[PDB]
Formats: C-alpha cells, structure tokens, sequence
C-alpha cells in the first residue's frame, strides 16, 4: 500500500531540510566572520590577509580558468547526449512501448534525450558550483584559522572545522535541492511515466562526475607540481623551512590545498551523492514504488539525505559548541567521535525513514522481476552501507594516524634512508587494502541479497548519508593546511605553526577517510549502476566465461593503471620543472636566500597552472571516451566487462595509493612535530631520517591527491556514462561484430 | 579420425626431442668446461675460483634449507590432496560410469586420489628439481665467464648465454620427458577411461607451481635482503664500488642471484610449462582427441612442445656460433634476435605440427557441447599466444632497456631528487601494462572464440613454446651479474667491470621480458583452467552480477595486493637489518674502510636466510589456502569470482612492478656506464644523481624480485588448486551457505 507520511509531507519534509541546512551554514559563515582581518601583535594581521589575498586570488584565478574548459566539454558532451540518445527511436516524436512494460506507453524517448541533457547541465553546473562555494570557504577561513592559533589549538579547530561545515553543509543542502527541484520539474512533463522521468534524471549524476573528474585531476596537477617542487628544494635542499616565504613556489601550493583537496573534492563527493540518489531513483522507478506512483517511498533515498542534514547538524553541536579541545592528542579523537557519534544517531534516523516513508511490503525490480521486499530489509540495506563506512574510517585511521605503530614504523623505517621509507609505505598501503574490501563485500552481500540494485544503491546511500560531517571533517583539512602556511609565511611564532601542525597532521588521515568513504560507495554505486545497465541494454547474462565479457573483464582492469600513468607521470614532469624554476630563483635571485629580495611567485604559478590545464584533458578523455568507445564498437556485452574489471581492480589502487600517501605524509609530521622519544630521536628537522621522510611524502603527493582520489571518480563516471547512453550501446553498438 | 602422424611415431617423437635437448644441455656445458679454473694473472684467476666457492657453497647450502621445509609442506600437501579427493566417494573402490559417457565404465574417483598425489608429488620433485640444476649451472659459468672477459664481451657473451641455454634446454627437456613418462606410466591403469587419467595427471602442474611459489618467495626474500643492503650502505653510505669485497652484504647478494633469480626463476617458468600443458590435456581427453582414444592429436601439446626443443636448438647457433659480438651495443640486439628466429621457426614448426599431428575436422568440449573445430583454427590458437608473447617482449624491452626514451628519461629524472625518480618509475610501469593487456587479450579471444578452452590453454603453452630460448636469454642474466659481482671481489681491472657491466643490463631487460612471458601465459593458463574449473564443478554459468559470485571477485582482485604487502613489508624488514649489520662492521671492524681486514659475510648470509626461510610461510599459506578456505566455506560460485577477480587483477600489478624495478636498474646502469654526453652528465659514480638512481633500484628490487614475479605464481596456481579440488569443493563445500 503506502505510508505512514504522506506524499504532501514528503514534499514539505525534503526543502525544509534543504534550507535547513543552508541555513546553518551560513550561520557558521557568520561566526567564522566575527573573527576579523584586513589588509590596509596588531602587525601579523595585515601580513596575514596579505596572504589570505594572494592565495584566495590565485585560487580564484585558476578555477575561473578551469572552468572555461571544463564548461566547454560540458556543453560539447550535453550535446554528443542529446544527439545518441536521441537518435534510439530515428529521433521521432511519438511515444512508444514501454521499456519496462510493452503494455503500456510511454513518452518519447525523444523527450528523454532532452530531459537528460538538462539534467546532465544541471549536475555539471551543480558539480562546477560545490568545488567553487568549498574554495571560497576555505579561502576564506584560512588566515581566520590562523590568527586564532594565537588563542591555543582549541580555539583554531573551532573555526576550521566549523568553516568544513559551512562546506559540507552548503554541498549537502544544495545537493538535495536541485535534485527534488529536477525531480518535481520533470514531473509536469512526465506525469504517470515515471520510469522514463527518472531515467531522465540520471544524467545528473553524470554530469556530477564528468566535471569532477576534471576538477580533481586538473586541481590535482597544479597543486602536487607546486607541493613536490617547494618541498623538495626547499626542504631536502635549502635546507629552510616548510611554506618558507623565501620559496617561490609557496603561493602555487597553498592555493593548490583549495583548488585541488577542496575544490576538486567537493566535487568529487557531489558525484557520489548525486549517482547514489539517481542510482536508487532509477531503481526504484520500475519498481512497485514507481509502477504505484507512491511518491514518499519513491523518494526514500531524498528522505534519507534529508534526515541525514538534520542529524550531521545536532552532531557537529558536539565538536563546535558542547566541547573543547585543549591537548593536541585530543583533535583525532574529536573528528573521529562526529563519525562515531552521527553513525549511531543515523542508524536510529535511518530506522525511523524506513518505518514512516516505507509501506512494510512492495516489490523492488530484480532483473526482469518483481521480489519481495520488507521495510525492516531496506532498513538493513541502507545501514549495512552506513556501518562499512564507519569501519572504514577506523581502518583508515589506524594506517594513516601517527598515533599507531603503522605510521610510526614508516617514520622508523627512515634511519635507514628513503628507500626503506618508499618501501614500508608500498607495503602499508597494499596492507591497508584488506579490511575495507571486506567491509565492501560484507555491505554488496548483505544488500545485493535483500533488494537487488535497489538495495545497493541504497547502501552506497546510506555510506554517504552522513555526508556533510565527512565532507566538514575533510575540508577543515586543507583549511586548516592552508593555516599553517600563512603562519610560517607571516613570519609568526613557533609555538604558532606547532599547532597548526597538530590541526594538520588530524586533516591528512581525515582526509584519507574522505578519499576511503568515496572509494567505498563509489564501489557500491557503480555496481548497482552495472545492474541497471544490464538491464537497460537488455543483457540476459553477463557470463563471466564468453570472449566478448572476459577481454571486456581483463581491459578494463588495466584502466586504472592507464590512468594512473598518465597523472603521476603529469606531476612528475611538472615537479621537475618546478624544481627548477625554485633553484633558478635561489641561484640567480641575488640576497633571496638571504631574506633581502622577492621571489617571483608568478613564475611558479604560471608553471603548475600550464601543466594542469594541457595534462587533465588525456585522462578525461580516457574515462569519457572508454564507454562510448567500447560500447560502440564492441557492445554492451563488453561494456559489462569493462565496467566489472575497472571496479573490482580500480579499488585496490585507489586504496593503497591515498593510504601509502596518507602514511609518508604523517611519518614526515611525526618526525617535525617531535612530540615523543622516538618523533625526537628521528629529528630534529633537517636529518637525515627527516629528509628520507620528506622523500616518502613527495612521491606519495600525486600518490593521494592526483592519482589516487581520481580513481574513484573514474570508476563511478564510467558506470553512469554506461547507464545512461545503454539504449544506444544496445540499439547501435556493436559494430565490429555486426560487420564481420 | 586419425592424423598423418601414427600413435608410434608420436611415442618415439617426443622422448627422442627430449634426449636430443639433453643432449645439447650437456654439449653446452661441455664446451663451458673448457674455461679452466682453481683455487690450488695467476692469483687472478685463484681469486675468482675462491670467491666462485664462497657463492656455491652459499646458493647449495641455501636451497637445502629452503627445500627442507618445502619439501616438508609438499608431503603435508598431498596427503590433503589424497584425503580430500578420496573423500568425494566415501573412499569406494567400486567403478563408476564415466561422467563423459554414460555407456562407459570408469576408473573409481578413488584411483584418481591417488594419481592425483602422485602426480602432484611428480611435479614438486620435477620442479625442485628445476631451479637446483639452474642453480648448479650458474654457480659455475659464473666465474667462467668472469676468466672469458679478459679478452672481451663476445667471448664472455658465449658463455654466459652458453650456460642459460645449458638451464633452459635441460628444464624443457626433462620437464617434458617427465610429464610423457607420466602420462603412459599412469596409461597402463586407466587404459580406456582418458578422462580421469589426464585428471590425474593435472596434479602435476600443481606439484609444480606449489614448489615454484615457495623457491620464488623464498630465494626472493634472501636475495633482496641483501641487494638492499650491500648497496643502501656501501654505494649510498660509505662511497664505495658495487659488490666491492669490503661490504659484508657482497656474498649473500650474489649467492642470492642463483637462488631467488635462477633456481626461483626456473622452479616459476617449469610450474608454467607443467600447467599449460596439463590444461591443454584435460579439455582434449573429454573432447574427441580423448573419447576416440586418438594418442597422436591427444599429445598435440607435448609434440608442440618437442619441436620447439629442436626449434631452440638452431635458433641457440645464431647467438653460440654464427655470429660473435665486437662491441656492447650489440648484446641487447642479440638476445633480442634470438626471441625472434624462434618464433620465425617456430610459426612454421607449428604449422608443420598442426599439418600431420591432427585430423582436419574434431570436436571440443565446449561447457558440455562437443564443438566442432578445424586444424588451421588450432594453428592460429598456439600462433596467438606464440605471437603474443613476441610483442609482450618488444613491448617491455621498450620499457626496461637504457637504450630508449622511457628509461633514459628516468635516469634522467634523477636530477632532481630520489623523489622525481620513484614518481617517474612507478609512472613508466603503469604505463607498461597496456600493450601486453591487448596481447593477452587478442590471445584470449581469437584462442577463446576458436577452441574455447583448449584453444587458450593452447595459447598459452604458444606463448611459452620456445621456452628453452626464453630461459637461455634469461638465466643468462643473473650469469653476467655474478661474473661482475667476482670481478669487484678479485679486484680485477675497470675494464673487466665495464663488459659485465653492458652483459648485466642486458640481463635486466631479460628477466623483464622472461617475466612478461610469464606473466602473459599465467593469465592465458589460468583463465583455461577457470573455464575446466566451472566445468568440473557442475556450475551452470558463472553470472558476475549474483551476490556469491561478485563478492569472490571484487575479494578475489585484492589478494594480488595482500600478497604484495607480505612481501615487501618482509624485504623491507629484512633489508633494514641487513643495513644495521652492514653499518655496524664498516662503524667497528677496525681496518674493514681501509681494506686490511676482512668482513663477515656469515652474518649477512644469516640474516637473510633468517628471513626467506621464515617469511616465506605466510604468502605461501595465503595462496594455498585461499582455494580450500574459500571453497569449503563459500562453495564454487565464490570460488569462480575469486579465480577471474586474482587473474584480471594480479596480472596488472604483476607486470607494473616487474618493469618499475627493470626500470630503475638500467636507470642507474646507464649513470654508472656514461656512454654518451647525458649519461656522463648523470654521473660520475657517487654524484647525487647515481644516488636517486641507486635509491629507486632498491625500492625496485622487492618490486621485480620477490613480489613482482611472485604473482604470476599466485595466478595460475589459485587455478590449478581449484580445478584439482573442484569435485570436492563441489560436493563437500559451501558450508556458510549450507547450514543457512
Ligand atoms: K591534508
Ligand atoms: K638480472
Ligand atoms: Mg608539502
Ligand atoms: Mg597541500
Ligand atoms: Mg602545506
Ligand atoms: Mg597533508
Ligand atoms: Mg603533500
Ligand atoms: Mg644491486
Ligand atoms: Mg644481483
Ligand atoms: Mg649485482
Ligand atoms: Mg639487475
Ligand atoms: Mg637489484
């Protein structure tokens, strides 16, 4: 039958959260405000918003210039949409049987093309939007979080972590809208066809990742070209310090922290949220919920999402209001009680959803037929998903915490130089893989067996349910990165920058478990979306043991590899530049090294801004031109083994790699902060083991934050990329086949 | 029907070729002989033959350790094999009807319990066998080819290559006349009933492989402990030459070239042969080959196979008289030619086989369809994976010789940092795996789409047809490292250093390529063994999207990388011991530094046979238990995941990391050379550049040592696990699933 709320409360329920949760974050904007600076100790603060500006700026300046190209190939794609998935049905404009039921009738596929070209530009300019809102945050509450340091670690984790939820918050709610505000505008159009509405509002998902993939990886150049190239002749060389505003190429890599590890991040999360909703969606669409137009269970997955901002907000109450940070030891376990904290309080949220927006019985498409399906087993579905998570957040900090003998045994492995460094941290990571495709198979189990694709993609839901406390969690990361560097470029104290390390150090294995979550719903969301494809493309079985499946199976494995070429290979030529225009500058620049003469910041910027723009568009266009490619010229029988290949493969690399980066990175912190006997007995800064460490963390730099974290997007973008232009795949594809 | 061949002469054929391979083994190491040495310049050549002594003692002493406890789990292993196989039956010994015709009477499934175990136990000795006669031969060209380079590359070149072709033609030889002693031994039981005698016999190739995982990991874990070590220390640290007699490391580093690289290598390429051979038998005895009992076409794969011993024969000339080389840009060239004539001569071998050795028109078994197949298709299946591993070859000398861009462009990196160059090789070996995938993969289909499993089984034992030239090229290698290895240590000329040299980075872009054919035909064995598995299992398909069967895959991808963290975190361990017992005797032997005391090599001998013998257990338990656990708990489905998930997963880390570790060796081999301006402008030995370089081959060195080459193994031997133990895990396993 239907539920206990009513669609009408539905429809009041999902905005009003929405706005909710805007509405708090800008009211954590406002606070973050009252800490005040301008730029025209009293004398710190002008050279600090001298800063601020430089890097918000340069920011700024690169993303605008992203952007151009980035909406370039939104548009050229929308319309290569458009044009193939208008072309199933000879472009007519009448309706036509059924996809989901010859019985009946349905709009025109015509009208789907279109739909699902807007809904693309609506995901693409949505995608576009949540990297930008994140970096001006970010930008904007960096040398805030700085100045506040002069308080004690406390007081800048406040402001750091409660300018991450303005982020997190802000992505959430605007997210949810857009997607109910699609959603119910399509609907005038579609009316009683909702299996051809939701089908149209999957390209929204599509357009998330597609402009993600180029916001992480083009971000991801630019800042890793100026990460390794300032580090390295800085630090192993010169011998000065870290963010040293001698080092020209130190605006390039604080501005890198905004517009990679929180402009591309931001979007990169956006792409699972919104696949996870359509993926659900398109479920849900050709199931009892959809065939019985119940509104309220048809948007179960909105109603989660929206509980979800609600929760996050009474959770972070705890970390920005009802408690207080004084022993640095205390931040990890501050950030890792949210995640613990919002789990439990959604698992009851979740369980509520399901026993108000659920009937307690109705049918879920499982491939050619209806199963039967209980409230209390989506129930289990959507929290199978939301536990994984959680487990993979605690493995993920035990690797990547200097807290735990992992880490602490790589820092060790530095007294005998970087090649054992290099070494522990393969070997950390490849170890790191185990548990969390444990927790990944457990969550495909548990929820492939109770509701099909339904059931998975409401797992992949659930893992993001929380998503605007990971999203605040991850982004006070390179907020509170960006601090530090302002510190040491403000020339303050020591006793400054020592806590701002501290804050640092927490938002490298925070980030981590940012990169584990979108690695572990990108895994649950790409598989429910290989169902829907399946179907979609009327495949009877993708046998495992066929030619056209197996050298599908075996290429798109090696996808990732392909990918991950390019893109270290992008940053190793960028940061050998980079660490030649460094030393050009310290050789050439009379009484720089001194401290006398200005470096010439431009130059670097100019260096890791023409790499990341030439050097983002190959991997693109592997990931984009793969499913078109082989769908084509192969067939979607193909496709299916491409798809299977690149996700059970694609996930292995893409854990190890931003763990092993994650580890090098809080080794090389353990060493600086020298908060122990054996932190000390490897310091001080500048020794040997110091610099092995530093070593370690500079391959591990495109490792975690260009390379690796883009994995996921190439994975999940490749999968709704197949769902969507499926009619197509199936109707035209299959070429070399048909001609031999 | 029958071939142009009779059943007579194919039994004179086969055993003839095997003796005419031993014979030319023996001829060989005759000629080899003639370079006469002692330990009763003059002192020159006493001074080799005392180090020679140090080396085999060291490698003898070593392997029986290791063969010690090998040999004690391959005891351990088949009474599992006799109990769990016997145990399918209750233990009966009452005949049965033949699964593959009814009509018939059948040998009891008890008898082939038995069979099994012997043919397992067969395959173990065979294969210890193997890597020891590897081990002997290189243990005394080596220092012969030390003596030989007084006057010159070529004269040493014909030795070293000499010798590799004295492992190579005796592994194929009696790999060969084992398996057809085998064969006909176990005839006289079976007679009739071909179908459970080549069941039987597939124990072999599970003999084999089981050996080969423990001499690779085992020889892997020794060798690399060392070679980290003795250079970390002495190159890194304490500026002097590689392999000088001062550091402690030097003995065990090249005792370690015989164990890891020659008797691991040899033991990993025979379990290869064995099992490719062994899949090839078991599909033609339930095909029309074995139902018509016709003995020429059923031993298609073991007259391929005595062919190609004589094929190798006369390529071998080419290199060993036909031409000698002047100068050092010749020896790449040569070994390279010799990959080429052969599988010239043996396109044509083949055709030749495939013309008289089977009927025109017969049927395979095609997952229970009798399908029919034609001799020119079956020409074209072993012609594929002949082809294949031709272009795999090209493909990673491309990536792994100093003599092209990619690795030239990684020493080149160097001057930047350790840093740049980790970045640049791990970039170049993800890279690298494209090319062999598409081999594979053509391999796969056009193998695939033609004879279903018999056809790829057949490509793979196409890939390694001409294995007697691919271990000669091969084994050569660690040959020429020892050889310049003796001559640091008898402090003979520069000039004797700078020829071993050029030999020795030849042998690295060897054991890449021999690494590259193994890799290839693990993926081509293992997926015809996957599809014999499903039949034997009495699975009806393998349908990835059912929860049992992708949670075994997506588990299944990431053993490859649990592997993987084993083994480099146990070099990694090793290593770093090996570099404190090497500091403490150059930081407290008084007179060590300055050449008037003598080092302790035990201590480092010690420290890594410490480590391989304990550390060799866990990723071999990993292995071997996978299957049992998986299939007892899981059952067959999960099973079938897991086995497609390791293959299209493994072999991408497998290949990546064998050519990053090829990579950074002749890297740095091209900074120690300087043979042109931006070689010497690397250099000299000792400049920071030689040390990046010298950083990124140690981290390289458990990459394409221990964990690299070791996959392979893992592969294929998962595979041969499971089609072994197939009726057991079919009736007995599944537990989980069982009692729920
Ligand atoms: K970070
Ligand atoms: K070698
Ligand atoms: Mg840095
Ligand atoms: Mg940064
Ligand atoms: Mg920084
Ligand atoms: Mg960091
Ligand atoms: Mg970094
Ligand atoms: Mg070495
Ligand atoms: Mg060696
Ligand atoms: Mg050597
Ligand atoms: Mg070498
Ligand atoms: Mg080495």
């Amino acid at each position: 039958g239907a539920a206990i709320l009513p669609d009408l409360g539905t429809e009041i329920l999902i905005p009003v959260c929405a706005v909710i949760g805007i509405a708090f974050a800008l009211f954590q904007w406002l606070l973050v405000s009252k800490v005040k600076l301008s730029a025209v100790d009293h004398n710190v603060v002008v050279k600090c918003a001298e800063i601020q500006n430089a890097i918000s700026e340069g920011a700024t300046s690169f993303l605008f210039t992203e952007y151009k190209y980035v909406g370039i190939f939104m548009v050229a794609f929308a319309i290569l949409i458009f044009l193939f998935l208008g072309s199933v049905e000879g472009f007519s404009t009448s309706p036509q049987a059924c996809s989901y039921d010859k019985t009946k009738t349905c709009k025109p596929a015509l009208a789907t093309a279109i739909f699902s070209t807007v809904s693309f530009l609506l995901g693409g300019v949505t995608s576009l939007v949540s990297g930008f809102l994140g970096m001006k945050i970010a930008t904007y509450a960096n040398a805030r979080t700085t100045l506040e340091a002069r308080k004690g670690v406390g007081k800048a984790f406040i402001t750091a972590f409660r300018s991450g939820a303005v982020m997190g918050f802000l992505l959430a709610a605007n997210g949810l809208l857009v997607l109910y505000i699609a959603i119910n505008l399509f609907k005038i159009y579609y009316g009683d066809d909702w299996g051809g509405l939701f089908e149209a509002i999957t390209g929204y998902g599509l357009g998330g990742s597609s402009m993600a993939l180029f916001g992480r990886v083009g971000g991801g150049i630019y800042t890793k070209a100026a990460d390794v190239g300032a580090d390295l002749v800085g630090k192993v060389e010169r011998n000065i310090p870290e963010d040293d505003p001698r080092n020209p190429a130190v605006i390039a890599d604080n501005v890198g922290d905004n517009v990679g590890d929180i402009a591309g991040m931001g979007s990169d999360l956006f792409g699972s949220y919104a696949e996870s909703s359509c993926a659900a969606l398109v479920v849900a669409s050709i199931s009892s919920f959809g065939l019985n137009h119940e509104l309220t269970a048809m948007l179960y997955p909105l109603i989660v999402s929206s509980v979800g901002i609600l929760v996050c907000l009474l959770t972070t109450l705890f970390a920005t209001d009802f408690f207080e940070i004084k022993a640095v030891k205390e931040i990890e376990p501050a950030l890792k009680k949210q995640l613990v904290i919002s789990t439990v309080l959604m698992t009851i949220g979740v369980a509520v959803v399901s026993f108000v927006a659920l009937p307690t019985s109705f049918t879920i498409f499982n491939f050619g037929v209806q199963k039967d399906v209980k409230s209390w087993q989506l129930f289990l579905c959507v929290a199978v998903g939301l536990w994984a998570g959680l487990i993979i957040g605690f493995v993920t900090e035990y690797y990547t915490s200097n807290a735990y003998s992992p880490v602490q045994d790589v820092a060790d492995s530095c007294r005998t130089g970087a090649a054992t460094n290099v070494i522990f941290g393969l070997a950390l990571g490849y170890k790191s893989v185990i548990i969390p495709i444990f927790a990944i198979a457990i969550s495909i189990f548990v929820s492939f067996t109770f509701a099909a694709m339904y059931g998975i993609a409401v797992a992949a839901l659930g893992m993001l349910s929380t998503i605007a406390t990971g999203l605040a969690i991850d982004a006070y990361g390179p907020i509170s990165d960006n601090a530090g560097g302002i510190a040491e470029m403000a020339g303050m104290s020591h006793r400054i920058r020592e806590r701002t390390d501290a804050l640092d150090a927490a938002g490298n294995t925070t980030a981590a478990i940012g990169k584990g979550f979108a690695i572990g719903s990108a895994a649950l969301v790409s598989l429910a979306m290989f169902g829907a494809f399946v179907s979609r493309a009327s495949i009877t079985t993708v046998d495992v043991l066929t030619p056209k499946v197996f050298i599908g199976l075996i290429v798109g494995a090696m996808l990732p590899y392909w990918f991950s070429a390019m893109t270290m290979k992008s940053v190793g030529s960028a940061a050998l530049k980079m660490v030649e225009e460094v030393r050009r500058q310290f050789n050439t620049i009379p009484g720089l090294m001194e401290g006398t003469a200005k470096p010439d910041y431009a130059t670097c910027v100019k260096i890791s801004t023409d790499a990341s723009i030439k050097e983002m568009i190959p991997p693109g266009a592997l990931v984009m031109l793969t499913p078109l490619v082989v769908g084509i010229l192969f067939g979607v029988e193909t496709l299916s083994g491409v798809l299977a290949g690149s996700l059970v493969s694609g996930v292995q690399i893409a854990i190890s790699a931003s763990n092993t980066g994650g580890a090098w990175d809080n080794a090389k912190k353990y060493i600086e902060a020298g908060a122990s006997e054996h932190a000390r007995s490897l310091g001080p800064k500048g020794s040997d083991c110091h610099k092995a460490a530093v070593i370690g963390d500079t391959i591990g730099d495109p490792l975690k934050d260009t390379s690796g974290p883009s994995l996921n997007i190439l994975i999940k973008l490749m999968a709704v990329e197949s769902l969507v232009f499926a009619p197509f795949f199936a109707t035209h594809g299959g070429l070399l086949f048909k001609i031999f």
